């Protein structure tokens, strides 16, 4: 009776709570509203959505609440993974809590794993690092829970490694973090560790990690060569090429088996010398194709002397949007490429087959006569095969609503590709989150070319268009809490465009998603973004 066991909310708290409950996870929560979510509780119990809400509540300074609030976090309805990313963020530091978020994240499957892995990498950080050092020869934390399953999933354990040791290189972090670089270093020796006491089949597993390694350094090696010799793009590829070929002083044409490291899946025997070739660019990246087990090939980038982590951020979001999308059964035909890091200074990147939007327009004049000429059917949309128009439509709608939400700039057509299939993509990320080379750069990054692939403003295709626009922006929006935590981890990072305001970035994106708008509002602000954007085009 003076007990909080029992209170029990009336109608017209219920629907206050129910809106606390709803905020997105970076709303901070009033003095008021702290109170009302701590009053009722024990009726909160029955809600895993208003955990996160009520571990904002507590005063965690008074020991009379702290041991209350941990008692209720046992007693709650489990959290769901995706919240549970909330809890491994600068904010808590309390051990209880984050080995909560750590048991939570444990029922996500190693797909799931993967899709996050970039950010948990990051949200070490945030990680006691004296338990990670203690750790070493002389209820899991991130780092145990991590190598824990890299031990197990031979995939994770390659991207875990990869995303470790550029961290270990990373001599921003050693200069202005100098705990933060010891703390990674931990991580990688914690993991060795691990590895070296599993079965035979993990040591073999850990060998083929350190055989990846000692294959990057020897690319690199070779880059270093190439980019300092003194002639014309003809000797350097003249160059490249012979380099490749000499098996017996560089081990690069032909090595045992070892996973890809942009895709550890695809296991790679060496690098075809002959059709190597530098990129006509000011940094001199590679054209490199990989032998694969099965005798096919794999092309790739390679760059060296230019930090890829900006793309790789950008690519792994595009990754994750286009699963959520798949999940909810759309698939826009979407073209998320692998990009790794290997280096704060170098790393590969997926070479899909395409052609610029630049240079259809030169050769052909037009996307739809570039349609036209490789996939022509009589009586399809303008005289293009139906399959490829509507790959098309989609992965031009796919990209509009991706690239509003990333604030990706410097969209010159050189940067926008199109396959003879019909998708468009996007490419080169080194602006984003409103960022651009010229000022006032607009909400919406549609062209005039774009528009006119799928036959004009007055076709069925763009009418098409504009609705997968629509159900893009609903379907991510339903996944905002997740997106917006994975960039909550992120907030930290050497990477350009998030480094310049830690602070505002996270808002940079959740304002895209207008949350504060019903799905009915929503699709008619989308409308108005499509018409304003195509009217100012013509
Ligand atoms: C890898 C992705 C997907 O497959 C197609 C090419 N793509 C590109 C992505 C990227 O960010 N930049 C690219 N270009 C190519 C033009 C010259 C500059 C630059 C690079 F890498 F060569 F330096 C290409």
């Amino acid at each position: 009776s003076m007990s909080d066991h029992d209170l029990k909310p009336n109608a017209a708290t219920r629907d206050q709570l129910n809106i606390i409950v709803s905020y997105p996870p970076t709303k901070q929560l009033t003095y008021e509203e702290q109170d009302l979510v701590w009053k009722f509780r024990y009726y909160l119990t029955n809600q895993e959505k208003a955990l996160t809400k009520f571990l904002k509540c507590v005063n965690w300074d008074l020991p009379q609440e702290a041991k209350q609030a941990l008692e209720l976090l046992g007693k709650w309805k489990p959290m769901d993974v995706e919240d549970s990313l909330e809890l491994l963020s600068s904010h808590y530091t309390n051990p209880t809590v984050r080995r909560y978020a750590v048991a939570r994240l444990r029922q996500a499957d190693d797909e799931d794993l993967l899709m996050y892995l970039l950010q948990l990498v990051q949200a070490l950080k945030y990680e006691n690092f004296d338990d990670i050092k203690n750790g070493l020869e002389p209820e899991q934390d991130l780092c145990t829970f991590l190598i824990s399953r890299a031990c197990k999933n031979s995939t994770l354990a390659n991207y875990l490694y990869w995303y470790v040791i550029v961290e270990c290189e990373d001599q921003d972090t050693q200069q202005r973090d100098p705990k933060t670089h010891e703390m990674y270093l931990n991580v990688m020796r914690r993991f060795s560790q691990a590895l070296l006491k599993g079965d035979k089949s993990v040591r073999v597993m850990r060998s083929l990690l350190a055989a990846q390694q000692t294959f990057v350094d020897r690319l690199v090696h070779l880059m270093k060569a190439v980019q300092r010799e003194s002639g014309n793009r003809k000797k350097k590829n003249e160059r490249l090429q012979a380099l490749l070929g000499d098996n017996e002083k560089m081990n690069l044409s032909d090595v045992e088996l070892i996973p890809l490291p942009l895709e550890p899946q695809v296991k790679i025997r060496g690098i075809i010398p002959e059709t190597a070739t530098l990129f006509k660019s000011a940094l001199m990246p590679a054209q490199l194709f990989f032998k694969t087990e099965d005798g096919g090939k794999y092309p790739v980038i390679f760059k060296h002397g230019d930090d890829l982590r900006q793309d790789q951020l950008i690519l792994q979001i595009i990754s994750l949007m286009d699963k959520l999308l798949r999940k909810e059964n759309l698939d826009l035909k979407l073209t998320p490429y692998k990009v790794l890091a290997t280096s704060t200074k170098h790393g590969f990147m997926q070479f899909i087959q395409s052609v610029p939007v630049a240079e259809v327009l030169d050769t052909e004049g037009s996307i739809q006569n570039f349609f036209r000429k490789y996939a022509p059917s009589e009586n399809g949309p303008n005289g293009i095969s139906a399959e490829v128009m509507d790959t098309y439509v989609k992965s031009c709608a796919g990209y509009c609503v991706i690239t509003y939400i990333l604030g990706v700039g410097d969209r010159h057509l050189d940067n926008l590709l199109l396959t003879k299939t019909g998708k468009l993509f996007h490419i080169d990320f080194g602006y984003i989150l409103g960022r651009d080379p010229k000022p006032l750069p607009p909400p919406m990054k549609l062209n005039k070319e774009m528009v006119e692939g799928m036959g004009g403003t007055q076709s069925e295709q763009y009418q098409e268009f504009r609705k997968q626009c629509y159900t893009a922006f609903l379907h991510l929006r339903r996944y905002s809490n997740l997106i917006l935590n994975l960039f909550s981890l992120m907030v930290d990072a050497n990477i350009p465009d998030i480094a310049l305001e830690p602070d505002k970035t996270v808002k940079k994106v959740q304002d895209k998603f207008r949350l504060d708008l019903s799905d009915e509002e929503a699709v008619h602000y989308m409308q108005s973004l499509i018409d304003e954007s195509v009217h100012a085009l013509f």
